[PDB]
């Protein structure tokens, strides 16, 4: 029992997006003839049931009641595949990417406190967070270090948590969070506390699907960066604590060489004083270079629907 | 750019569907490995961006979270589609099947009370709610007036709300919502109200997605039916009232030859005194034939989520 390339079947999904009707935006209707064409013939070709069918459409209820959307799409592939697009077409004109760029993720929050050269970016309510020292020096696309460019970093605590996503109520707004223009020597620097791995919400949609796929929703210990610039196309990356376990196993496949970093740890009473912190610490050295823009344009920024506080 | 036909794309595929794991659901890997497969090319051949991407992945937190996703599957013809290949399944091994099946719909719950060949199903609240008698009678796989058969009968009041679905403040727990035992002829008959056509949320994901392919949100005026009886199975359907506007432009795509119903009016004081109303009615007949189980079982029963109270 075959029906998907008869003609009533070919019409109907004509008539379902809307193809032949006046009203409507022609490239909506372009991408959803596509889509469903492809889903209708998957349904024949994988004899998908109606029982499978149902629970599939269950599935995406409770995937957006839990906002988690924007979770299970980078653990299925499409941030880092995205990604791998940009390379392609930065490749295709000429342009070199010194520092690679890697996926956003879903937690940006706009609106974070700014300041020039430093920040401190903790509140110092995580009880088992380890002193973190992260500097660096940005460049522009001719290798010379860039004042006033401006640098956003966030990352999650000891517990893995982001503020704003944080489930136990515990931080306040923006904690881990900051924006630090650089400068006259191009550098920021912040200290922080070493984050600790996210994991998905054992309960939630995202874990679920990834358990009937026998896989784990972990991301190894990670900081974000957006780094923007006059000239510059807007930077996205981050970098991956060196050593940790899923360094190389990260469900939302956003490692890349070139982005992974090793924190260093200080003990000595010199180093202590010259950063001057309570004790122990780690240190992390990490520098970003940048490209100028297209024609005046910033051909690969994206614009997608980001929290704003 | 191409590269969803490189090394590196197909492999990813494979790995992002845990298809190389040992664990999980090796059916769900199937199903997810092609589903991801044919979008990971359907961005690649119609060039999405990763604009266009964000805001498919924003609506798709909005349908779930408008726990919409039930109204946007017919809406993009899939309920449709399902009895399309049962159709075809059953005309393949020969079974005519007298009364034509259609859609469910995400609206029907369990646990309505019962009663043997009549019930009145409306708590009269309806103030502007136009008396209507619908009876019939079930007819077994040999064209015998069926005793025993249960019927199940739902449909919306004059606003187009269902009881436990209505937005503007609850109905009365199963309003126009029964269950009847079909009586010793065969025959089942309720006193009910004439329900209204229904139309998607207008601020709602279902009728935004529509808007953008040029297509309306409305049903017909109809009435919903489950019929089941031993030896046969179950027979979902509707009837749609005659005349109505959007009879055959559905946006569910379920009206079908043979399911268009005349409501007769009668204001004549003989016909109001015998069917004991206070006033003028509208009166439907309609009456349902059962196919036989195939080799002892039911075929094409659906087992999906449905609200129960
Ligand atoms: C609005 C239009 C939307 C159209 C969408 C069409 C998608 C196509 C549908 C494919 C559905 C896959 C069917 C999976 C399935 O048949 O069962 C999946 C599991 C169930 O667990 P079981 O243990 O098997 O349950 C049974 C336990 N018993 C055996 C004891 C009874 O549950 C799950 O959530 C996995 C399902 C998630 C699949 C979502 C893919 C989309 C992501 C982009
Ligand atoms: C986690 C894995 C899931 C992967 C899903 C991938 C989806 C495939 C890509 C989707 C591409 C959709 C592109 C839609 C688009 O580019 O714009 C869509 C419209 C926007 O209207 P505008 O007027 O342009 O808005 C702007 C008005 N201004 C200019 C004044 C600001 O909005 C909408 O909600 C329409 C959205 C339709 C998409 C639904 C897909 C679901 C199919 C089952
Ligand atoms: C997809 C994703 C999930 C959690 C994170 O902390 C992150 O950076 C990305
Ligand atoms: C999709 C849909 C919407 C409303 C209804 O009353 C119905 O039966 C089906
Ligand atoms: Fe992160
Ligand atoms: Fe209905």
């Amino acid at each position: 029992v075959k029906i998907f390339n008869t003609q009533d079947v070919q019409d109907f999904l004509r008539v379902a997006s809307g193809l032949e009707q006046e009203g409507g935006n022609p490239r909506v209707k372009q991408i959803i003839h596509r889509v469903l064409s492809d889903l209708y013939k998957a349904i024949e070709d994988l004899n998908i049931t109606s029982d499978e069918y149902w629970a599939g459409v269950a599935y995406l209820n409770q995937l957006g009641a839990n906002q988690e959307a924007g979770l299970l799409s980078p653990g299925l592939g499409f941030d880092h595949y995205l990604d791998m697009r940009m390379d392609a077409e930065d490749a295709a004109l000429g342009i070199e990417n010194a520092t690679p760029r890697t996926i956003e993720g879903p937690l940006y929050v706009a609106g974070a406190p700014e300041s020039v050269g430093y920040a401190r970016m903790d509140d110092g309510s995580d009880p088992n967070g380890h002193t973190l020292i992260l500097h660096g020096t940005i460049f522009d696309a001719d290798g010379k270090p860039l004042p006033n460019a401006k640098v956003e970093i966030w990352h999650a605590n000891t517990k893995g948590f982001y503020s704003h996503f944080d489930p136990t109520g515990e931080q306040q707004a923006f904690n881990m969070r900051r924006s630090i223009i650089t400068d006259e020597n191009g550098q920021y620097r912040v200290r922080t506390i070493l984050p600790a791995g996210y994991g998905c919400p054992p309960e939630g949609p995202t874990q679920q699907l990834l358990n009937q796929l026998g896989r784990h929703g972990n991301r190894p210990a990670h900081i974000h960066y957006f780094v923007s610039a006059d000239g510059h196309r807007k930077l996205t990356t981050q970098i991956n604590v060196a050593g940790d376990p899923y360094t190389y196993d990260d469900f939302a496949y956003a490692t890349r060489e070139g982005l992974v970093v090793d924190a260093v740890e200080h003990t000595d009473p010199e180093a202590i004083k010259a950063n001057d912190v309570e004790g122990p610490f780690a240190e992390m050295v990490f520098d970003l270079k940048l490209t100028r823009l297209v024609d005046g344009v910033d051909n690969q920024v994206v614009d997608r629907p980001r929290l704003a506080v």
